[PDB]
């Protein structure tokens, strides 16, 4: 059976739920020894052993399982595996307690019921619906294909802008139109409701971005941990100004909002990724967050862009480079501030979060390359070093 | 027993009001500025309802006339300033000097006092309540913000009427020994083509405009700001659509040929303006290039400010985008390396092409950088630059059939390399 039939759990232990998909093929929720639970697609299920093709075929064929339906394998990486290169089924590698799932659901069907089209087309679900918290098990949507994300085309945009292939404008054009599809995207979201930050809410904001603050002063080293620590003061003041912004509206947003997750095909662009911010705990990623969150998220990371094509690009001018990080992020405000206001949904961006919510974005930057990628601690070096003195000369003015 | 001012000018020929034409007489006389010894300033009006500053000089032989370099009447303005009817407002600052000599000179009418300042009357003057030039309003404005980078003003003579004074004279230092940008600005070009000064030191200018046109802006905008209504960025989409649509029709040859092909997409991005409204005008220079930049020891100084000529006499002192005088300059600067090129024998093209490029960058990163610094980010709307831009070299165009044909080369290659 698939009861009594370690590392079986982790991509390339006591049995829960098994969803028999038939031919040896089956999507099992294995708890750990560390009461962790995951989502095992069974045949570990690579990609093109038939898993991800049979949760497909399950749910287009119709207790303790749900599997919605709307109307080869090639895996990707969660683990997203492209199904006959038209849908792509998405796997939740690691599942919560028995709280709160994956929002991707919630988020994905908000956006739809709003008039949202600015993503692929949903397919099917896969829901645990056998505890006192349903989990979002797998997500299906349509794949489009020759499309790329932002790492890839904002990347290209701004080589070409540095090359002299495209101009400012034509440069700038994309990152505008990211703009009003994030108005879009949390007009829609905001649709579901809005919830007032309590005293509570922002001070815990505050002891955790302290808390990585923190972490990132001792943990970067050499120059870059020195002008941080020097850094670190300036930033803590900011982090201090937190306490007097309760009462700013907390909606439904992506959780984490970047160039990554904008995909751009025949020049349409798609958002991806409802799944929530992975650094999150996962009862705390379906959480009402600031619609400002995913603003300087999607900003640092244009930002970032730029600082990527400078690094990695022989010869490049960046001068030119330079110039669009600062006019990327102003084309992206102003188009997602007038969208908002064409939307009469001016009230769910409080602009007063700017600065210390970008502030915790740069920091995190820190944190994901001691942790991942330890060269990466130049991205928000040299992020902070074009914001915090400008920043601080105001504060001081 | 002695007539008084307008029983004289009533009595004086009509070209008492010219410094050949024919005005209609008699004339009247609407207001007196006395400025004692015989002397005075009149705003004479003739038979057709035209309005003229006079400089008036009582005389034994004819009774009065007008002023004439070496009457003395430019020198009782200027010593009048350094020291009252209501009709007048005469406002001096600071380093007017009575100095004395007067010399004639062709830069509506001016005249040196003491070899160190210009005293210029405004001829011809605007109907009563009617807009005229605003060089009283900008001079004014950038003296009490602190700006500098201009002739030092000694004072201005202004009628106290309609929405603005009246400018009928103003007293400005003297500078013999200055050039303009048409001269300095390729100087410093053709020096960099044939290796006589480095990229940098040729940029160096270009970085020092920027500073002075967020200087002279940020002093402007201390006056106020104003909202582009809808209707506002829509006038500008026809006049500008008009404009183009005379150029395409009138330039000949290949670069005709060119424009005609270009207009289709010239006009989609005149379409964006549009969206455009609630952009900030505010008093700008309204016809800002480098031929407005005196250069003198490493000193700058921004001359004329009566605004655009080519725009209706009512109409060049309306609030603007602060954006217009940076196309302006930024267009001129492209045109400065384009007449370096074409005018210079043996001319290198690739560091003068590349100056191009390179000091439109310098002059936008130092005026973004000024402007920040003052506090004063909000006037400039970088949106306008691309669309103002081509409006700018259509009328280069425009000025080209009507003035100089050979001109249409200057635009033709400036928009082959700002398109796309
Ligand atoms: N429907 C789709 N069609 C085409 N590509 C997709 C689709 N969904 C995701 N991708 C690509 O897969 C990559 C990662 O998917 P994502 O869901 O963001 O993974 P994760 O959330 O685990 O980072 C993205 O960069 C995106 O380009
Ligand atoms: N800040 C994180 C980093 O991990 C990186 O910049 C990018 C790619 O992982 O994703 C973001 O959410
Ligand atoms: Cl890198
Ligand atoms: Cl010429
Ligand atoms: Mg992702
Ligand atoms: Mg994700």
């Amino acid at each position: 059976n698939w009861s009594e039939l370690p590392a079986l759990v982790l991509p390339s232990l006591r049995l829960d739920a098994l969803l028999d998909l038939g031919e040896g093929h089956a999507v099992g929720v294995v708890r750990s020894a560390d009461a962790a639970r995951w989502t095992v697609p069974l045949v570990r299920s690579r990609p093109g052993d038939g898993t991800a093709e049979h949760l497909v075929a399950a749910l287009a064929r119709r207790a303790a399982f749900v599997l919605e339906a709307f109307t080869g394998e090639r895996g990707i990486i969660n683990e997203s595996v492209i199904v006959g290169e038209c849908a792509v089924v998405k796997w939740a590698v690691r599942l919560p307690a028995e709280e709160p799932g994956s929002p991707a659901a919630q988020r994905i069907a908000a956006l739809a019921r709003g008039g949202f089209t600015e993503m692929p087309r949903p397919w099917g679900l896969l829901t645990l619906a056998e505890g006192a918290q349903p989990v979002l098990l797998a997500s299906v949507v349509a794949y489009l294909p020759g499309a790329l994300d932002g790492w890839d085309w904002a990347v290209d945009d701004v080589r070409r802008l540095a090359r002299g292939e495209l101009t400012m404008d034509q440069a700038l054009l994309p990152a505008a139109q990211l703009g009003t599809l994030t108005a879009r995207m949390h007009a829609a979201l905001a649709a579901r409701g809005r919830t007032p930050a309590t005293a509570a809410d922002v001070a815990a904001w505050g002891v955790r971005m302290r808390e990585e603050l923190d972490e990132a002063v001792a943990s970067v080293p050499g120059a870059e941990g020195e002008r941080l620590k020097a850094w670190a003061p300036r930033i803590a003041d900011v982090y201090a100004e937190l306490d007097a912004l309760a009462g700013t509206p907390l909606i439904d947003v992506h959780g984490d909002f970047h160039v990554g997750q904008i995909l751009r095909a025949d020049g349409r662009y798609a958002v991806v990724d409802f799944d929530g911010n992975p650094v999150l705990p996962a009862d705390q990623r379906a959480a009402r967050q600031p619609a400002a969150l995913d603003v300087v998220g999607m900003t640092a990371s244009l930002d970032h862009v730029g600082r990527v094509v400078v690094f990695r690009t022989p010869d490049v001018d960046p001068a030119p480079v330079r110039a669009w990080i600062a006019a990327a992020q102003r084309s992206f405000l102003d188009a997602y501030r007038t969208t908002l206001a064409r939307l009469d949904a001016d009230d769910l961006f409080d602009d007063r979060l700017l600065t210390p919510l970008r502030y915790a974005q740069e920091v995190r930057e820190y944190l994901y390359a001691v942790r991942h990628l330890p060269h990466w601690v130049y991205v928000p070096d040299l992020s902070l070093t074009d914001l915090l003195p400008e920043r601080l000369k105001d504060k001081l003015a």
